[PDB]
């Protein structure tokens, strides 16, 4: 039976809902689940190697050994809150040759926001505002260049960092300099773009050839019908970095009609709306399709 | 054979012109040393032998003087949470080495957390009550997740300890507190949140061994007469960690008539007025009265 | 009912332990106990403040607030081993003003060892080495001075750790080299200090007034008579930074018959021999007495 | 207008010399600019506007030149763990301008983890057999936790990312294995264990576009002729992350006749031997060819 290390916190059973299925109609498939913050391993060139995983045992905590032949990551490997950094995992799973979804190649260059955004940069240049409208962005290596915005209010992002956190709106050319001085202490990168005044929001995702759009309605569902605008969007990033098989394009709908795509995410991003448990099936197949080929 | 200083301090201040003359019991000379923290370094023996290393430029290259200064007066902040300013293995290294120090290399080190040092105002303010010691009111996190919320606003946050406005904003509603907290999580330290004050003018009462000077400066110059308040909120701080040879409390005076504390200074306090000069020459007193102790 | 907060493992049921003492023979002592790892707080000038405990209730992780009267610190408050630094809860305890054993003054000082080790220098200087035989050691507050030893082999003590983490024995200046590029690395701190070829190693502990020496026979139990000699080598240590009421100085008794302390703990010093439940309850009523006092 | 060239290397080689007299396509001309990483900063806009600024001496005071690369050489190593060596942001900072690199920027992000570097040739020796491709046996740890035991002594310890022998160590047993750890620990990264090889020389095989050369250095130089079986090792390595246009091979030969591929270096790799000269003209050859493309 092959083994499947899934990343993800509890509240999914992925056990469940990979019960039954089979690689080529025969073997089986044995999940395992747990966290990047339970987890631990070693590689050798050779081809030996572990994952340990530390988990609850009659109310103590054991490690028990594994050997994935395959893995789903659905947490972020990288986070520069305190301990939310993960990405030697990821080098190790690299070191063992173990395959992904998304990617290993791409988990680990999707460890640096401006990075990835720098993918959609060029994107930009080659398909231009009409088709693909990249929000105005300004990325700063340190601090020592944050020293004013042209335009106001703007919206400064912090370092490397999920779920609203290291964000902040700016006002003004003073409150800039503050922040500015923040992000000193962070001691690390940022960016600044200009602040969208959105009647709403969209994201496009893609797993696998499966697409769905939906609409959210200043630091915040309902569906709405595939275009070929909103196709064209996903499809081009996800072919970042190698190609992404999971993935989602963010956009902004300013009150003047324009749109503004600010980010792209990878195969940890959230399932929303009323569809999530189909999602997840959807994930399951394209596992299973992904296994398969080994 | 004279006694060595070692003054760190930046250069515009010519510490060796204001010592020039000075001896200890009307014989032994002053030798003047001065260098910045970020030119300095050192090694220190159980058995009392070290070396304070200053680096210089010779020829256009980077050498080192090795020094044995038998006191040292320190202008400069020992600590800083931006890149670079951390200086606290040189103050544990002076200490290791016992050179005799103003202000004490003890207090120095206490020094370096803000937080820490307003514990030490907290405690004074319970014992001595408001009317004479009125410490502004603050609140300290030991990290991003707790904080929450603010019983009033507007709010000043200062993040960790930094200096020169680093670090501190102005926040006006609790939205806008959960996005500052959000930043605080990638500084990967405390925070404090105090009432923001509709200053009508600030305070800043010094103490430089036993001479006393007030000043007013009217979000973020004139010398006054001292008064026995003022005298009290000085000599009352001045106690903390051991003492402190040199030292400042600056407090907001608002526009309803109160007062409020936020902050001691140690030895790095700036010489500011129309009296700076003979600040400097107070200080130069009151060194060589410490030196002539040993 | 006064509460007391005692920081340390789960191995220890202090509650037990503490079960009937009362203060005044009258007043109640509610213990509470957690990890630094599960705890966090929130402190205001004005007198407020809360501690939050995370605990698993019916296996969820649930948070209950306290507000201890007094604190008991068994755990080290800092390690520069990853996710070990808790000075922030250690400066929230002093600035909500509770009590603690030993001085929450004290092991803020501690949480940097050779600057504990300075206080050691000291008292060397002061009583002389017949009778406070302290070991040679070298301090260097980066690499960047770690050049050489003159003689070998030597221990190197990286940064600031515990239960043998950062130490090495280095036996030529290859090696020594080797190493202090890996101290480039930890970018802190490190020593270097002869290494003592040992028939054996004494560690002299004080809790309260109660005294034990005991006989552990390269990086590693008999008790053995209190001696004047060991006495003197606790009573001077215990009295640093305003005094430990929990301590212990270790030393290495070389084959050549001489004395070599090496090191001073706190109230964090585990209990060894065959007496360490008798230790346990002279720590309650040490905490006990402490506490009457308020 | 000529087209600017930035070239990031120390300044011992004066690389306006070697591309003077250079054109592209026989008409335009090549200005060009050159600093270290310590001596840059610059700040990119989504929009395509940037600027690369370069700290200079003026008249004894630091002013800044600020430049727009048409295109970049990259001599120096990206990124270091020790204290200061820190450019990741800046390579990330060129990608998001657009501009062009030898080596690619995409490779140049993607080598500043020698693991993950090393987990593409552990595929390639997958791939292609012991005969062909000798890669030494190595073994990865996401952390100090993991590292236990080494089934051979003695081992070569390698610390997370460092250069020129940095977090380096030779460890001949267990228990020392076990010391290391407790440092590693200290690091708070990963590290990799493997043979210490008895070697009877190295080799070290480079490819400076369709240049190739070998030579033979013989615990931490003559060249030799190319064969077949060197070829096949650096063309290899040089396809990784999209094609490495200067790179190189380090093997160790053991004296039972075995070799040991140990590391593959990118653009930042010495210029050794008799024909230093002849490569620094073969680099200039590489890049103008790159840069006429566009
Ligand atoms: N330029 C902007 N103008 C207005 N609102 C913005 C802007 N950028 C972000 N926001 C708001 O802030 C929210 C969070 O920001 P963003 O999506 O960039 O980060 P995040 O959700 O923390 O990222 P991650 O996907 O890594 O979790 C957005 O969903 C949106 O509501
Ligand atoms: N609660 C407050 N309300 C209003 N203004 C404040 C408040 N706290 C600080 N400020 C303003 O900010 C200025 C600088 O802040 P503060 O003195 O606390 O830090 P700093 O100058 O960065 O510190 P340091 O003295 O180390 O350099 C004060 O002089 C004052 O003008
Ligand atoms: N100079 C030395 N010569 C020989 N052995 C030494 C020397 N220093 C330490 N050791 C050995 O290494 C052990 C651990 O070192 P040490 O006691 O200094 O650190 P530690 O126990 O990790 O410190 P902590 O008390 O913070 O837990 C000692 O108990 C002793 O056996
Ligand atoms: N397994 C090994 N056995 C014996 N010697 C080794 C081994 N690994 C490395 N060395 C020696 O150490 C030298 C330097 O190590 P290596 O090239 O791995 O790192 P480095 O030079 O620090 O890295 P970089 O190339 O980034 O600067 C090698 O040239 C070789 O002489
Ligand atoms: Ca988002
Ligand atoms: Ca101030
Ligand atoms: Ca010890
Ligand atoms: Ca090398």
């Amino acid at each position: 039976a092959r083994v499947l290390l899934v990343i993800d916190e509890p509240h999914t059973d992925w056990a469940k809902y990979f019960k039954g299925k089979k690689i080529h109609g025969e073997i089986d498939i044995k999940v395992e689940q747990a966290e990047f913050s339970d987890l631990n391993l070693v590689a050798h060139a050779n081809g030996g190697f572990s994952v340990d995983m530390e988990v609850l045992r009659n109310g103590v905590k054991v490690v028990r050994s594994l050997k994935p032949d395959f893995v789903l990551i659905r947490q972020h490997a990288f986070s520069m809150a305190r301990n939310g950094d993960y990405r030697s995992l990821v080098i190790g799973l690299q070191y063992a040759g173990i395959p992904s979804v998304n990617s290993l190649h791409s988990v680990y260059n999707f460890c640096d926001k401006p990075w990835v955004f720098a993918q959609m940069v060029r994107l930009h240049k080659k398909l231009g505002t009409e088709e693909f409208p990249l929000i105005d962005q300004t990325f700063y290596p340190n601090h020592k260049e944050m020293l004013s915005s042209t335009t106001y209010p703007v919206v400064v992002k912090m370092g490397h960092a999920h779920s609203g956190m290291g964000k902040v709106k700016v006002d003004n050319q003073h409150d800039f300099q503050d922040i500015a001085s923040v992000v000193a202490l962070t001691k690390t990168y940022a960016t600044a773009e200009p602040f969208i005044d959105a009647k709403y929001d969209v994201r496009v995702q893609k797993i696998g050839q499966n697409y769905k759009a939906y609409m959210r309605t200043w630091k915040t569902l309902e569906q709405i019908a595939m275009s070929d605008r909103y196709k064209l969007w996903v499809d081009t990033c996800s072919e970042i970095f190698g190609g992404l098989d999971i993935c989602a394009v963010e956009a902004l709908h300013g009150k003047d009609g324009r749109d503004h795509i600010i980010e792209v995410v990878g195969s940890s991003m959230p399932l929303i709306g009323d569809h999530q448990d189909e999602d997840k099936q959807l994930i399951v197949e394209l596992v299973v399709n992904k296994m398969t080929q080994a």
